[PDB]
């Protein structure tokens, strides 16, 4: 399996943009940022508001935990190609102590204001306008080259009041090669494509618009997350509830993949749901047909059958977005 646009970004720029390796960390100073108080954390790193003592003005700080230089360099190489990109999360500089080599990355600030609480005030209206600035980011690494991997709304920053969105959390990007093997063991179980269950390698760009797609029925059926599995076998499980499993079936057939044994036995045999089914009194006001129509070009078994950031960000579903950005 091939990606069906952008394939060749790599295969013929020069080596220096994809060989990550190769990077040589131009390190800033230290003593210019100073932690303000803790705002996040994960597996990888904790996350501060800080200072530039310089300006004054705030920053990001991320403090890495103690990471592999090949894994550092990679999320590096990928950022520092991106920055300036619409909605690409800034990277500003990097940083070290002294003493321990501590690594810190500085960013650009967001005020975010946590999702959980932020996505049941929106309206229809900025629904839309949120996934298109999204759509933006993800056209973007696309067409430089770079699969984000790790698509959910975690990873989203939003400033409502500046009406301004980042993707954030590179920890997981990689660069496109053709034909290409790759480790299933990307994205946040919830947002973890079918391919990546079924244990198909050669994936592409195909992959974040899975991940949109699950992102995207979370906010218009107001259930997050949408497809809610515990384990990795669950999660193709419940996918299996909705999709059906005829389609799956069709899918895994056409890329000559056999599901493990005791798998088979745990997804069984599902009827397709149609999407109104999820339809209610609460997300009524969501669930239109251009809605379902665009959701539904998105949360396909076949990664090559579902809609490229381009192609998506012409869907008729954005069309008042779009409007508004031609005044
Ligand atoms: C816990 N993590 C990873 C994290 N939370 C973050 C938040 Br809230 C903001 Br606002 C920004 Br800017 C970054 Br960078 C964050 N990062 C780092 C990142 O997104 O790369």
């Amino acid at each position: 399996s091939k990606a069906r646009v952008y394939a060749d970004v790599n295969v013929l720029r020069p080596k220096e943009y994809w060989d990550y390796e190769a990077l040589t960390v131009q390190w800033g100073e230290q003593d210019d940022y100073e932690v303000v108080r803790k705002v996040g954390r994960g597996k990888y790193s904790e996350v501060f508001e800080g200072i530039n003592v310089n300006n004054n003005e705030k920053c990001i700080i991320k403090i890495l935990k103690p990471v592999k230089k090949k894994k550092i360099k990679r999320e590096i190489k990928i950022l520092q190609n991106l920055c300036g990109g619409p909605n690409i999360v800034k990277l500003l500089d990097i940083v070290r102590d002294q003493h321990s080599k501590t690594p810190s990355l500085i960013f650009e600030y967001v005020n975010n204001t946590d999702f959980k609480v932020l996505y049941p005030t929106l309206t229809d209206y900025d629904i839309r306008y949120y996934i298109y600035e999204l759509l933006k980011a993800l056209d973007y690494c696309h067409s430089q080259g770079i699969m984000h991997r790790d698509v959910k709304p975690h990873n989203v920053m939003i400033d409502h009041e500046l009406r301004k969105l980042r993707l954030i959390d590179w920890g997981l990007a990689e660069f496109y090669h053709p034909g290409k093997e790759y480790n299933v063991r990307v994205a946040s179980r919830y947002f973890k494509g079918p391919e990546l269950l079924v244990d198909l390698q050669d994936y592409d760009y195909s992959l974040d618009m899975w991940s949109l797609g699950c992102m995207f029925a979370g906010m218009i059926f107001r259930k997050e997350p949408f497809f809610y599995g515990h384990d990795n076998h669950d999660q193709l499980v419940k996918i299996a509830k909705v999709l059906g499993t005829d389609g799956l079936n069709v899918y895994l057939n056409k890329y000559r993949i056999e599901l493990d044994p005791q798998l088979e036995a745990l997804v069984g045999r599902h009827s397709r749901k149609p999407w109104l089914k999820f339809m209610n009194a609460d997300n009524q006001h969501l669930v239109s047909p251009e809605a379902i129509d665009f959701l539904d070009k998105l949360l396909r078994y076949d990664h090559q059958e579902r809609l490229t950031a381009l192609e998506a960000m012409t869907h008729p579903y954005f069309q008042q977005v779009r409007a508004a950005e031609n005044s």
